[PDB]
């Protein structure tokens, strides 16, 4: 009763009824087939769980007194990737070959979030000034390998599909961005300050980015083509 | 010296010899191909060593002069999604297309497993009671859309194919229902007792869903027509 | 301060260059398509990130006063699993059908690597004696089973990609059961002796197999024919 939110409590709500309002709008999509939806059913329910749980503060622990936020990184673990795997189903209408190009996402993805939950486990106050910039350079030569795929060359090949990717590809970075900026202030980022306003940014962005995606692929593709299984 | 067991000790050693006796039994099968007991043989190997360290008191951390079920959830996390799997394998002979249906399981697993490592790592007396009808719940959701693969609608298509999946769920459910309903009673379950009791029956359950298990899908089946890679 | 290195920070040097070299060598390869370099880009540049840290000693906990080598078997994870990845690619130079060979191996290779992260976990001195044999025991049945492939009987089916494989698995068991015999003394293995010379063979060790497996791919195959997708 000493420390109680109502964010987190929120968070969860309007995620469990984000699914159920697929499983009503089943009957009929907008033109975009469930398959959109169906990775965007799962990346509310996980992540809904551990909203509830920071409210209750619960799944973490006091190491040395100072509060770790191990459910932070950890939902950041399997929900970004899986959004990042979103927009590989955003582009491929269709699957007929395994390809290799998805395994250098997922790899890349793994060690980004390594240098997340690694940032907030900061030993020493020194020691957080090495990790952090381990976590944006690594962020920069994933940002120059994954703006390749839209060769300028292959522009020739198909522009309707370059334009899809090209205007999914312009919100995704701004996201992956926009992380690495807050962190130049506040704890675990050279920042002394109240953990309150903290957990309510950091809070605010994911939801900012969660919802801001859906309607983003809803606008992106815009096909009236439909074709069932 | 103060705290020995044999029962763990015993639960390493069936599943060793249970992988084994395919290994002789391998020069021909019950009629059901090698795909069956080779996801069946993961299982005991696995969870095998994990048992094996309950007995020796291992894989348990003392925080605060609080045992927690650290390793209990660990066999959990990558046992049970694998019992999942092996039902795809049972209802898909053979493969030509990659499907979605698998991953929508696999995922929905992930978040069971989740409320149940939590589950144990109860902070307060009070967030336990939150966190368990969480777990519950989140079965029920999953209850209803598990159960609808088989529907009604589709039986026009085969009743053979139908009756298994039936039969096959069945006792998947009561299994799957099981754990649920004795965490009503005892230690991470509202109730202050003995930890010998409770090492006992979630123990003895999981032993009995394993080679259940094994000779239902022989029962469940039941082919004599075998093809060969 | 007082307790600095330098191993652990080269490592990450040559291992970031590493990665770049192909991109720059991405112009032509030296007969193996890039399928080889990929797998063997992904293991060093997340394993960097794992080494760079081992110097500023981050990753690790004190538990009881005691360090535990966290971060050490976490690179042994993810790393270790990829390296076997890359075998199945090395001899598949293109899939049709899914196997489940891969399974086999990437399954029996989890297990191994948890008696690598419990082994440093020991919590007492009697239960390292008992996890240690049952690490070495597991690597056993898994050694005639991985040397099952081999067959004598499918000598007459192609002794090109049988002597391929033949040398692929004489250096990849050289290493594998090279860790086993070291653990035999030195801390987490029975022997109290500093962690300085522990610490640096362990390095030296990986570092053995990182660079050795790479050009030994490149004598391995020696193909002059190349294709493109």
């Amino acid at each position: 009763m000493n420390l109680e939110s109502l964010l987190h409590w929120i968070y969860v709500a309007g995620m469990t009824i984000g699914a159920l309002h697929f499983w009503s709008l089943s009957r009929n999509p907008r033109g975009v087939p469930q398959y959109e939806y169906l990775v965007a059913m799962f990346i509310p329910i996980w992540s809904g769980l551990a909203y509830m749980a920071m409210a209750i503060d619960q799944g973490k622990v006091e190491a040395a007194g100072q509060i770790a936020h191990y459910a932070r990184y950890i939902d950041w673990m399997v929900t970004t990737p899986l959004l990042l795997l979103s927009l590989s189903w955003t582009a491929m209408q269709f699957i007929k070959k395994d390809w290799t190009l998805i395994g250098f996402l997922m790899s890349t993805q793994i060690v980004v979030i390594t240098s997340g939950l690694i940032a907030d486990l900061s030993e020493r106050d020194w020691v957080r000034y090495l990790w952090y910039i381990c976590g944006v350079c690594a962020f920069l030569i994933i940002l120059w390998g994954i703006w390749n795929p839209l060769r300028a060359k292959t522009r020739t090949q198909s522009s309707e599909l370059a334009n899809l990717y090209d205007k999914l590809v312009t919100y995704f970075t701004v996201l992956w961005i926009g992380y690495p900026i807050v962190w130049i202030i506040g704890p675990s980022g050279f920042g002394w300050i109240n953990q309150t306003i903290d957990t309510f940014l950091f809070c605010l962005l994911p939801f900012f980015s969660k919802v801001g995606f859906s309607f983003l692929d809803l606008h992106g593709l815009r096909n009236l083509n439909d074709s069932r299984q």
